[PDB]
C-alpha cells in the first residue's frame, strides 16, 4: 500500500578499531586483523560495499553485557586495557584457546554494540537485514570466562537485547560456523525463547572443543528442552549438499514451526574450501542459498555476524556470496552435486530423532527404512554471471477473447487474467517488470510436444461455425472452444516462450507469465480440462531448443489438478523433472485417473523424473503445502540441479477456490515461490494454469511476482499441525522416491511409537 517507506536495504558495520588488537605472543596466529581488512577489500572489489547502507559502530554498556555476562567477569575483562603484556598472558593462560591485548577490550564492546546497531535497524523497519565484518568473534564466549577467540558472546547479547529493547518473543540464531558455539548453547540451554541451531565440526568429540555436549543428544535442560539444536558432522570435507539437505529436511522444519521474529547468524567461514581449520569442501557459492533460505523465516528480519573462518580468500568469498544475498542479488548456480553424503544423512537423522519428540513438524517421517541404492546422477550447471535481477512480466488483453458462448458461468472467465494484471498495476510491482511482448507460437512450435492431428483439429477451430463449435468442444472432456480460442492458446504459449528466451539470453533473471487458456491437462493429440496445448510442456521444449537438448527443466505443479498432460509427455524424459502437488482423494478428483498417484515415478530411462505429491481426505493448506516443499519439493528439485524451473501456477488450491476447497493463503504461495527461487540460479518463470476466485488468484499471483522483485516473504499463519491424511502421503513419495534421490533417505528409528 505504501512503498517509499519500504525496508529494503543491508546494513553493513566495520570499524578500524577491529584492526587495532592482535596475538603479541604469535605473530601467525589464526584470528588476526587481516581478516576483517580483506573482507572489506573484497567487498569494495566485487561493488557490494558501496551498495551498503552504512551503519555506526556503537560500544556496548555495563548493562547489555549483564544480560549475559557476570559483573565479575566484565571487571576483570574491563581491567585487561591497563595490564603488561606478561599480566594479559598469565590472564590469557587461564582459558581454552585464547589470547589477549590492550586494546582487546574496546574492540570486543564495539564488536557487540555493532550487531546491537545493526539489530536496532532491522527491528525498527528501517533496513530489511544487515551484516556485522567484526572482530573479535563471539559464539565460544561465557558467562564468567573467555574461550576460543571470544571474549563477549555477540550474538547472544543480540537476542536478549532484541527481547528486552524492541519486545522481541522469539529468536533463531544459526550457527554455521565450523566450530559449536558451546557458549551460545550453555546462556539459552533452559531459555525457550531463543531457539539455536549450530551445524558443526565433531567427529566424535575429536575436533576442538572436544566437548560431549557438543552431539545431537544435549537438546537443552528445564524450561528450554527441545530448543537446543546440534548438527555434528563425523567426517571431513563436507559440500554445498550436505547443508542444503541438513537445512530443508531439519532447519527449515523447526524454523517455520518456531516462528522467530528475528533472524541471528553465527557466520563463520571455516567450512568454505580452502579454511585450514574446518577441514570442509563447502564453495562459498552455497551461503548465497542459505541466507536465502534464513529469509523466509522471521519474515526478512535477518542479522549476520562475523565468526570464524581462517583463510583470509575463502571467508572474503564467503562473505561476499552472503551479503550478495542480503542485497538481493539472484543466486548462483550450486558449483557442486545438490546430493547429500551418506555420514551427512548418517549425522542429519541421528538429530532428527534427537530432537522428533520436541517438535510437531519432524513429527511428519513415521520412520523405518527409506531406500540406500546408488541414487540417480547429481550434475552441476555451468556459472552464469550473477547481475542485476530484473523480473519480465507478460500479459496480452486478447487472451481475454476465449470464451463459453452457452454456460455464462464456466470458470475459466476472461476476466481472470485482466484482474490478475489489475492488481500487479494497483500494488504497482507491473511498473517495477520488464515487460515482454506477448507472440504467437507456430505450428513447428506446437509440434515439439503435441500431433499434427491434434494442431490442425485446433487450428480449423478458427474457422467453425458455433454449433461445430458445440459439438467440437463434446469430442473431449471439460473443454468449450470459440473463434478465438485457437490464437488465444498460442499467445498462451507464445508469451511463456519469450519469457524463457528473455531469462536465457539473461535479458531478465526470472518472470511471470498472466495467460489463458491454460495447457498442464492438454495431451500430444487431445485436449482436455479448458487446455488446448500444454504450454509449461512447450516451454520446456522451447527452451531446449534455444540452448541444448539436453537443459535439465523442472515444472513443479502448484495447481489442485495433477497435470495429466505434463506427466505423460515427460514420462519418458530424464531431461525433465515433473513435480506435482494435488487433490487425488484415491482418484476422486478431476481428471480421475491412478496416474496421479504416488507409485507412478516415470517410466523407462525415466524413472525417478516424475514425483507425484497425492491428497486425500481433508482441506490440505499452507501447513501441508510448505511441509510437501521442506521434505519433499525442494530436496528433489536440488538433487536434479535444473537450468530452468518453470511453475504450473493454479490457484485453484487457494482459499475461497470454488473448484479446489483447498485452504492455501496468498501468502503461502508466496513462500513457496520465495523456495523455488534458490534453484536454477534463480531462473524462475510462473505460469498460470487453474485459479477460478477473481480476487483469490489475483491477491496469490501477486504475491509471487513480489518474492520475484525481491520483497521480504510475509508472515505466515501456523503451519503446525498438519493433517494426518497429508503426513501419511508424504511419507508414501519418500518411500516412492529415496532409492532415486539421496536427499529423502532420513532413515530415522521408531520414535512415532511415542506419545499422542
Ligand atoms: C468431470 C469434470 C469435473 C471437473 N471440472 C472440469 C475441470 C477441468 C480443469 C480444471 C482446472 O483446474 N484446469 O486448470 C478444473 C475443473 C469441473 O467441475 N468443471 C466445471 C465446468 C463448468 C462449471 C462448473 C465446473
Ligand atoms: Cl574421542
Ligand atoms: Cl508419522
Ligand atoms: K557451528
Ligand atoms: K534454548
Ligand atoms: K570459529
Ligand atoms: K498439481
Ligand atoms: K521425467
Ligand atoms: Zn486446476
Amino acid at each position: 500500500v505504501q512503498g517509499k517507506s519500504k525496508a529494503t536495504g543491508t546494513g553493513l558495520v566495520y570499524v578500524d578499531a577491529f584492526t587495532r588488537f592482535h596475538c603479541l605472543w604469535d605473530a601467525s596466529h589464526p584470528e588476526c586483523p587481516a581478516r576483517v581488512s580483506t573482507v572489506m577489500e573484497m567487498l569494495e572489489t566485487e561493488g557490494l560495499l558501496g551498495r551498503c547502507v552504512q551503519v555506526e559502530a556503537r560500544a556496548v554498556t555495563e548493562d547489555e553485557l549483564l544480560l549475559v555476562h557476570t559483573k565479575e567477569y566484565v571487571e576483570l575483562m574491563k581491567s585487561t586495557q591497563n595490564m603488561t603484556e606478561e599480566e594479559l598472558k598469565t590472564l590469557a593462560e587461564k582459558y581454552d584457546s585464547v589470547y589477549l591485548h590492550p586494546g582487546f577490550f574496546s574492540s570486543a564492546c564495539l564488536s557487540v554494540g555493532s550487531v546491537l546497531q545493526l539489530v536496532d535497524k532491522v527491528m525498527t523497519s528501517q533496513l530489511r537485514n544487515g551484516f556485522s565484518i567484526n572482530r573479535p568473534p563471539g559464539h565460544h564466549a561465557q558467562a564468567d570466562k573467555m574461550n576460543g577467540f571470544c571474549m563477549f558472546n555477540n550474538l547472544a547479547i543480540a537476542a536478549r537485547y532484541a527481547q528486552k529493547r524492541h519486545r522481541v518473543q522469539r529468536v533463531l540464531i544459526v550457527d554455521w560456523d565450523v566450530h559449536h558455539g558451546q557458549g551460545i548453547q550453555y546462556i539459552f540451554e533452559e531459555d525457550p525463547s531463543v531457539l539455536y541451531f549450530s551445524v558443526h565440526r565433531y567427529e566424535d568429540g575429536s575436533f576442538w572443543p572436544h566437548l560431549k555436549e557438543s552431539d545431537s543428544s544435549s537438546v537443552g535442560s528445564g524450561a528450554g528442552q527441545g530448543y537446543n539444536i546440534n548438527l555434528p558432522w563425523n567426517k571431513v570435507g563436507m559440500e554445498s549438499g550436505d547443508y542444503i539437505t541438513a537445512f530443508q529436511q531439519l532447519l527449515l522444519p523447526v524454523a517455520y514451526e518456531f516462528q522467530p521474529q528475528l533472524v541471528l547468524v553465527a557466520a563463520g567461514f571455516d567450512a568454505v574450501i580452502g579454511d585450514p581449520k574446518g577441514g570442509m569442501q563447502v564453495s562459498p557459492e552455497c551461503f548465497s542459498i542459505l541466507t536465502h533460505m534464513l529469509k523466509g523465516v522471521a519474515q526478512g528480519r535477518l542479522v549476520l555476524a562475523l565468526e570464524g573462518g581462517y583463510n583470509l580468500q575463502s571467508t572474503a568469498e564467503g562473505v561476499c556470496a552472503s551479503m550478495r544475498s542480503l542485497l538481493g542479488d539472484p543466486c548462483p548456480h550450486l558449483p557442486s552435486s545438490g546430493a547429500p553424503c551418506e555420514s551427512a544423512l548418517k549425522s542429519i537423522s541421528k538429530t532428527i530423532s534427537d530432537l522428533y519428540p520436541f517438535w510437531k513438524s519432524l513429527q511428519t517421517f513415521e520412520g523405518g527404512p527409506l531406500s540406500e541404492v546408488s541414487p540417480l546422477p547429481a550434475p552441476v550447471c555451468a556459472e552464469v554471471k550473477v547481475s542485476s535481477p530484473i523480473t519480465g512480466l507478460v500479459y496480452d488483453q486478447r487472451m481475454m477473447l476465449h470464451h463459453n458462448m452457452w454456460d455464462s458461468h464456466h470458470p475459466e472467465l476472461p476476466q481472470r487474467i485482466s484482474r490478475i494484471f489489475s492488481r500487479h498495476e494497483e500494488l504497482r510491482l507491473l511498473s517495477r517488470c520488464h515487460r515482454i511482448p506477448a507472440r504467437l507460437a507456430t505450428e513447428e512450435e506446437l509440434a515439439l510436444c503435441h500431433s499434427s492431428k491434434h494442431i490442425s483439429i485446433i487450428k480449423s477451430s478458427e474457422h467453425m461455425k458455433p454449433r461445430d463449435l458445440n459439438r467440437l468442444g463434446d469430442e473431449y472432456n471439460s473443454i468449450f472452444i470459440s473463434n478465438e480460442s485457437y490464437t488465444c492458446a498460442l499467445l498462451a504459449a507464445g508469451s511463456c516462450f519469450n519469457s524463457a528466451q528473455a531469462i536465457l539470453t539473461g535479458q531478465v533473471r526470472n518472470a511471470v507469465a498472466i495467460v489463458r487458456p491454460p495447457g498442464h491437462h492438454a495431451e500430444k493429440d487431445t485436449a482436455c480440462g479448458f487446455c488446448f496445448f500444454n504450454t509449461a510442456a512447450l516451454t520446456a521444449r522451447y527452451a531446449q531448443s534455444i540452448t541444448r537438448e539436453s537443459l535439465r527443466v523442472l515444472i513443479v505443479d502448484w495447481d489442485v489438478h495433477h497435470g495429466n498432460g505434463t506427466q505423460h509427455i515427460f514420462e519418458e524424459d530424464d531431461s525433465v523433472l515433473y513435480i506435482s502437488l494435488h487433490r487425488y482423494e484415491d482418484g476422486a478428483f478431476f481428471p480421475n485417473s491412478e496416474d496421479a498417484n504416488y507409485d507412478k515415478v516415470g517410466l523407462g530411462k525415466g524413472r525417478g523424473y516424475n514425483v507425484n505429491i497425492p491428497w486425500n481426505g481433508g482441506k490440505m493448506g499452507d501447513p501441508e503445502y510448505m511441509a510437501a516443499f521442506h521434505h519433499l519439493v525442494m530436496p528433489i528439485a536440488r538433487e536434479f540441479a535444473p537450468e530452468l524451473v518453470l511453475v504450473s501456477a493454479g490457484f485453484d488450491a487457494a482459499r475461497g477456490d470454488p473448484l479446489g476447497g483447498f485452504q492455501v493463503t496468498p501468502e503461502g504461495y508466496a513462500h513457496l515461490t520465495h523456495q523455488l527461487m534458490s534453484l536454477a540460479a534463480g531462473r524462475v518463470l510462473i505460469i498460470l494454469e487453474g485459479g477460478y476466485n477473481l480476487t483469490s488468484i489475483s491477491e496469490s499471483m501477486s504475491m509471487c511476482t513480489s518474492m520475484l522483485l525481491g520483497d521480504s516473504p510475509p508472515s505466515l499463519d501456523h503451519l503446525t499441525p498438519l493433517k494426518t491424511s497429508a503426513t501419511v502421503s508424504i511419507n508414501n513419495v519418500l518411500r516412492a522416491h529415496a532409492p532415486f534421490w539421496s536427499s529423502l533417505r532420513v532413515n530415522i528409528p521408531e520414535s512415532l511409537r511415542l506419545s499422542l
